[PDB]
């Protein structure tokens, strides 16, 4: 029943530096002022429910999702090492419309002769609106002083889940339980030439007395009975 999917594209940061300004890497040279170092970039990404009051040490209703080093500096995140990109957090209910969302940037060192880690915040963004189910993708970039983060995030409903809350199930059928299609909203759609509940009779042609349908529009004569509507 429908998922919330968030594909990052394109984290901008040529400089190499912090939230607070500072480098990743924390080492620049006495000249110019460019620095040393990189910075090696993790996200965070938490999606809860819309709860009004948009403050941050509330639950992640619908996922805290974790992401491992993906790149350095500007990454182009438009493949693997585990991460699965665009990121999905599924619901088993209907899509409430409103959503609070909370992505963060981070830096995290990975030298294989540390038992402990280095981490600086980087950037940090609030997306918290009202959105419906549509396959169309919407597109912000938040931009900080020094970093920028673009993304798509959007809402679909899963297969066989029709309605505007991914809620209605409806699965076309065509074979002697039912012949049939699904409407917008998940409603049972028949093919031409059948009829009933899940449309599992056909319907015959102009007439028919005697003869019955095995197919929609034709007649299969009984014994005594000739001519094209078997009479
Ligand atoms: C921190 O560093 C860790 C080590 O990385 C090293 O450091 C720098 C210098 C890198 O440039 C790199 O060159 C170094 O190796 C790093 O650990 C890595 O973590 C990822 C995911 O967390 C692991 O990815 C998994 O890999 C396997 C197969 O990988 C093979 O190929 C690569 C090269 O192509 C080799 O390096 C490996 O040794 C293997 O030979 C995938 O199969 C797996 O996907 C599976 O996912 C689930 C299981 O969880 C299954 O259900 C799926 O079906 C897939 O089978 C992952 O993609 C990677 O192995 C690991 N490296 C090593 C050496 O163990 C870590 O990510 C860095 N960051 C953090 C935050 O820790
Ligand atoms: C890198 O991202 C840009 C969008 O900013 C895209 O045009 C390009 O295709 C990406 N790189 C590759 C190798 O596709
Ligand atoms: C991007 O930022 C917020 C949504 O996060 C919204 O107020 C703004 O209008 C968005 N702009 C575009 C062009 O999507």
């Amino acid at each position: 029943s429908g998922s919330f999917e968030l594909r990052l594209k394109y984290f901008s940061n040529d400089h190499g530096r912090d939230n607070e300004g500072r480098c990743c890497s924390g080492e620049s040279d006495g000249a110019t002022g460019k620095c040393l170092g990189s910075c090696k970039t993790r996200f965070r990404v938490c999606l809860k429910h819309y709860q009004a009051t948009i403050d941050t040490t509330s639950q992640c209703t619908y996922g805290d999702v974790i992401t491992p080093i993906l790149g350095e500096n500007s990454v182009n995140l438009t493949q693997n090492k585990g991460f699965t990109n665009p990121i999905q957090f599924p619901f088993s209910f209907s899509w409430p419309g409103t959503f609070s969302l909370i992505v963060e940037a981070w830096h995290d060192t990975n030298n294989s002769g540390n038992a402990r880690t280095n981490k600086l915040l980087i950037q940090r963004l609030l997306v918290q609106q009202v959105l419906e189910v549509s396959s169309e993708w919407k597109t912000n970039k938040s931009e900080s002083q020094y970093t920028s983060l673009e993304y798509d995030f959007r809402v679909t409903c899963d297969l066989n889940y029709y309605g505007s809350g991914c809620a209605k199930f409806c699965r076309p059928r065509d074979d002697s339980f039912g012949h049939s299609t699904c409407s917008e909203t998940g409603e049972i759609i028949c093919l031409t030439g059948w009829q009933g509940d899940y449309c599992h009779i056909p319907k015959c042609a102009k007439g028919c007395e005697h003869g019955h349908c095995d197919k929609p529009n034709q007649c299969v004569c009984q014994l005594g009975w000739k001519g094209a509507l078997c009479n």
